[PDB]
């Protein structure tokens, strides 16, 4: 069994999510946004312009909400890029958590981090682990609504198999 | 350019030095300790019986000490093990310090232990990283003293190549 202690990590580039599987999340908007817009999978398709939304039109689903990505290779993340909607938009995160995993079986939280509605990506700097899953989830205990809207998740690193 | 973050890493298997080349000491004992002992290579052979010493013998150098060690291999670094002289002997190393290099130019230090002349190795959980050169430094700054002497140095870990 393992540990977490320190490493060098270099600043790592992005996996480019061509392939790419959300195999589970708990909300989309599958309407409000687009239709084409608002999915989980928008998170990691190339376009901004999607973005993924948690269900608000005729119903929505209570916090926490979660999104599992196969990434379908082996990777040492370094990083975590997360286009927020931004451009003015009500998108009140106030808190993001990472896990990632081998098996899509045991967990491993990679961080906790504070969310910021910007224009801009927000780099999170993730305990780096190799992994093929990642899971972002919206947790129940941030001061995060139902409210919630992702442009693109990215993930630097190196590809390692 | 890099930087330093957490990482998930597993405890390393051993990487048995056959091979590794000592390629720069600042002191060794060529006499007093055996003659075939004491010597820095003395540090990364197999043998637990011969341990390096510090010059006491018609002289001795002042602190700090170190030894840079070839490991002929870039490696992802995870423990350094340094069993210690031990056996009730007068060895009063009370700090040592590691770095690593790829190129054996610029270093990087992966950590500051306290150390104990205990019999068993001390397990070090350095700062990982990708590396062909250790150095073991016995700094100026320590409490530590001209007297120091070790069994064996060993660097568990992965190969990566
Ligand atoms: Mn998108
Ligand atoms: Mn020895």
């Amino acid at each position: 069994d393992t540990y977490t202690g320190f490493c060098i990590i270099k600043e790592g580039t992005k996996i480019s999510k061509s392939g790419w599987e959300v195999l589970s999340f708990t909300t989309q908007e599958a309407s409000g946004e687009g239709a084409g817009n608002g999915l989980a999978k928008c998170l990691i398709d190339g376009d901004t312009e999607t973005f993924w939304h948690a269900k608000w039109q005729g119903g929505s689903d209570p916090l926490p909400y979660d999104i599992v990505i196969d990434m379908k290779q082996n990777i040492q993340i370094a990083q975590v890029e997360l286009l927020p909607r931004g451009r003015g938009s009500n998108n009140p995160i106030k808190v993001v958590e990472f896990a990632a995993s081998e098996d899509n079986v045991n967990w491993t939280p990679i961080g906790r981090f504070g969310f910021t509605n910007q224009d801009a990506a927000l780099e999170y700097y993730v305990k780096s682990i190799k992994a093929r899953y990642i899971r972002l989830t919206i947790p129940d205990d941030g001061g995060n609504s139902t409210v919630a809207a992702i442009r693109e998740l990215d993930v630097k690193g190196t590809i390692i198999n």
